[PDB]
């Protein structure tokens, strides 16, 4: 805010589930398609959602929150998971839940 914010040290981050014109997104179900989307069976025929995504809730709305983890792994995975903020027009929020945005992410 007119000082130094260059950068921070961000390793989690959370996608609300409302807009930037502060509606939420829908289905209420997005939250854990993202965590499908990146999941696997683990060898016993159940899903096992990743441990990098978890659903939350925030002032009462759902959200999904985003280990910084996963970059390292698979920065593709992660990549594609910053881009549906941006398509759906989610507020990106940090751990704290500051409303920031996604070059604050992938550039550490």
């Amino acid at each position: 805010g007119m000082g130094t914010t260059e950068k921070s040290g961000i390793k989690e981050i959370i996608i609300q589930g409302l807009t930037r014109a502060g509606k939420p997104f829908r289905p209420s179900d997005w939250v854990d398609r993202m965590c499908s989307t990146y999941a696997s069976f683990g060898a016993d025929r159940k899903l096992r959602y990743s441990p990098y995504l978890k659903p939350r809730v925030i002032e009462g709305v759902r959200c999904l929150a985003v280990d910084l983890k996963l970059k390292d792994t698979n920065p593709e995975g992660f990549n594609q998971l910053m881009h549906f903020a941006t398509e759906n027009q989610l507020n990106i929020l940090d751990a704290e839940g500051n409303s920031i945005d996604a070059a604050q992410v992938t550039e550490i």
